[PDB]
């Protein structure tokens, strides 16, 4: 039963790492690729490639962590390298993570439309916005680091994971749930906007540019949300439950967000959109 259910769940973790760096490359590789051929960046475009590049970091750390438990049991028991890689993964986690509510703070203040004066105060200064959630959220960072290597030393005085998973887990959510308050105020917003457009203005004579193009990417959006909610609930309970398979399974929803998000962020960019089907053009 333990057997296949951790050849099962290594399948899923080397099928991830495969998607994984496939999508973060090709976001990285198709921006690299405009800027040496002499082509303008947007700033999405730069906060894209953070991303790409931070969520490849990320996949590589998780797999490495994976291959040497594998190769190297004795090597992998060690405190040294356990400290090392937690401390790491947290730091690398962390700029992962709020890079991404960064880019959805950019996406609600240049959307949006809101008649409060201090979200206009906000969404006329959006890069001093998210370089300012950027640099306090950095308060988090060391609260984390804090606490965990606090959980550290307890148990190496007393490898308390069911509590170290638990804390990277709450470090997660608060990210998580301020992109879905935003997520949500700029569905309101366009909805707001709909309703007003559906009854003052007679719609469109045209009806064919609005935001029946965007809701694709909502979508594709809401549905990563759902599955990814299901999945922390999941894991949350499994953790505190009962397992003591916890290394694989942890290793795999460690990997799910950004191999799956990138995936995500593909399908529902323009230029990104263009540059899979230029990539599905010419290698037929
Ligand atoms: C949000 C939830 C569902 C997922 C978050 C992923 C977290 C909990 C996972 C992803 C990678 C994991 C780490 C991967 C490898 C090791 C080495 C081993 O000694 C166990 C602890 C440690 C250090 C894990 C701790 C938990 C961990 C940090
Ligand atoms: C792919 C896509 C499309 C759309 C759109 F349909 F509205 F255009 N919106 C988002 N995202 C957000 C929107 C608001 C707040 C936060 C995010 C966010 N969360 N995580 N990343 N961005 N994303």
């Amino acid at each position: 039963m333990g057997g296949v259910i951790k050849s099962i769940f290594t399948f899923v973790l080397i099928v991830e790492f495969i998607i994984g760096n496939l999508g973060n490359s090709f976001i990285a590789l198709v921006n690299c690729i405009d800027w040496v051929k002499g082509r303008k960046i947007s700033s999405v475009d730069r906060i894209l490639t953070a991303l790409a590049i931070s969520r490849i970091s990320l996949v590589w750390l998780i797999f490495g962590s994976w291959c040497v438990s594998v190769f190297f049991p004795a090597l992998f028991a060690t405190e040294k390298m356990f400290r090392m890689l937690t401390n790491i993964w947290t730091v690398i986690n962390h700029f992962s993570v709020w890079l991404a509510t960064g880019l959805g703070t950019f996406y609600f203040l240049k959307i949006a439309n809101f008649s409060n004066s201090i979200f206009l105060y906000l969404k006329w200064r959006v890069k001093k916005v998210v370089l300012v959630l950027l640099l306090v959220t950095s308060v988090f960072l060391f609260l984390n680091i804090a606490l965990i290597n606090i959980h550290i030393n307890a148990s190496i005085n007393g490898r308390f994971s069911s509590l170290i998973v638990l804390t990277s887990t709450v470090f997660i959510f608060i990210p998580f749930t301020l992109s879905l308050a935003m997520f949500l105020l700029l569905i309101f917003s366009m909805w707001k906007h709909r309703k007003k457009m559906q009854h003052t203005v007679k719609i469109s004579g045209d009806a064919s540019t609005k935001a029946h193009r965007g809701v694709k990417s909502v979508i594709t959006f809401f549905l990563l949300y759902a599955i990814f909610s299901l999945s922390f609930f999941i894991s949350v309970w499994t953790s505190e439950r009962l397992e003591e398979n916890l290394i694989i399974l942890s290793q795999v929803m460690g990997m799910a967000y950004p191999s799956c998000h990138s995936c995500v962020l593909i399908l529902g960019n323009k230029k990104l959109r263009q540059a899979s089907l230029s990539v599905l053009l010419w290698l037929r």
